[PDB]
């Protein structure tokens, strides 16, 4: 069944944790765990970083930590590295159910020059590779939570979820789904409907699969799950398939459920937020809807939640 967490004292706080560290005075956090979560064929590693914060840092479902890689800020000598943010992967208990981890999920930045492909390690990601080549034992500077547009509306616990992410634009997403079905959290017992939209490049590049997959099947009446995987399958139109052509797939019933209330989350590159309302307003143009209006009301009742970078 559901797997138990504590403490439960996690769930008495009315508002979220927010800037309780700060750049000057951040958390010095402990790494536990770093994995890769992909296969050889992914274009790039992404990694699973499980970081001990010991309590001293929690943080609610949909929420960022700030992390400061160490050195100095290169525009400006002396000073430390800015923040990096990095969307939560993990519930409010973590991985180990017990309050005293958050994880992250995140993708090595590297460089390679467009025309001879050579890698140029000076220019890859300070603060990913940072994350990525960190061990057991490591210290991590924290600062943050920060972040509310990616709360979890809780107040209908049978609402539906409709979550489309990108690549690590799943992490709020596993934090979402497993505190919906996975933790044993008596004050949110969700009886609406999750759907996740998930596109990554290729089969290997998959983050989290063998968990979503599990939701299917102890709770299929309560879980959807679509995956685009652009380098494997091409969209009508003979573009890769992407995620909002996934979405044109059922744009039937999400139309339906939005009209319905559903709350429609998008996380993951900027880049795909504009093929998205593309696709939308294609949708509703055939259906003989005006997409700019089924916006301006999705987002007057607080419907609409977009967090790219
Ligand atoms: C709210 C929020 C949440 C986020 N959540 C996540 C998440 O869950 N997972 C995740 O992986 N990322 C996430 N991101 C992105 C993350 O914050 C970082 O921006 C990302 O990890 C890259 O930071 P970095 O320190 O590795 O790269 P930086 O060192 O900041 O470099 C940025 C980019 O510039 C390139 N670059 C550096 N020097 C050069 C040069 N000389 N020429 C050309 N290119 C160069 C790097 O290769 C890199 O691609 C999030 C961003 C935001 C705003
Ligand atoms: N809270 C946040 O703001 C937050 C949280 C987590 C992540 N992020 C951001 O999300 C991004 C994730 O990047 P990643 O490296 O994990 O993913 P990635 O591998 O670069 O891309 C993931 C998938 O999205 C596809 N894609 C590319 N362009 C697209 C478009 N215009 N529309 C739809 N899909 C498209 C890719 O296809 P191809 O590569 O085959 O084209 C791939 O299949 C990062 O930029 C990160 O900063 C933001
Ligand atoms: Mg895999």
């Amino acid at each position: 069944s559901k797997v138990s967490v504590a403490p439960l004292h996690l769930e008495s706080a009315k508002e979220p944790p927010l800037n309780t560290y700060k750049p000057k005075e951040p958390f010095t956090a402990t790494i536990v765990s770093v994995e890769s979560l992909v296969g050889p064929k992914a274009p790039g590693e992404t990694c699973h970083i499980v970081i001990d914060h010991g309590g001293n840092v929690p943080y609610w479902e949909g929420q960022s930590y700030g992390v400061i890689p160490p050195g100095e800020n290169p525009k400006k000598p002396g000073a430390p590295q800015n923040v990096r943010l990095y969307s939560i992967a993990s519930t409010r208990y973590g991985d180990n159910f017990d309050g005293r981890t958050g994880s992250l999920c995140v993708r090595r930045a590297v460089y390679y020059d467009p025309e001879t492909g050579k890698e140029d390690p000076s220019k890859n990601g300070v603060c990913s590779n940072f994350l990525c080549n960190s061990k057991p034992g490591d210290k991590i500077q924290l600062t943050g939570p920060s972040g509310k547009i990616m709360l979890l509306p809780e107040e209908d616990p049978n609402a539906t979820h409709i979550m489309i992410a990108t690549g690590t634009g799943v992490a709020p997403f596993r934090g979402y789904l497993r505190r919906m079905f996975m933790e044993d959290v008596p004050n949110y017992r969700f009886g609406g409907l999750a759907w996740l939209f998930l596109g990554v490049a290729n089969s290997d590049s998959l983050l989290y699969d063998e968990e979503f997959t599990s939701y299917l099947k102890q709770y299929p009446d309560n879980f959807r799950y679509d995956k685009a995987l652009s380098r494997e399958q091409k969209n009508r139109s003979g573009g890769k398939m992407y995620v909002q052509d996934k979405i044109e797939e059922y744009s039937d019933e999400i139309f339906k459920l939005l009209d319905g209330g559903a709350h429609i989350y998008f996380c993951g590159l900027k880049g795909m937020m504009p093929g998205i309302q593309d696709t939308l307003k294609k949708v509703a143009e055939r259906r003989g809807e005006s997409w700019d209006q089924k916006l301006a009301q999705l987002k007057k009742n607080k419907q609409w939640h977009v967090e790219v970078a």
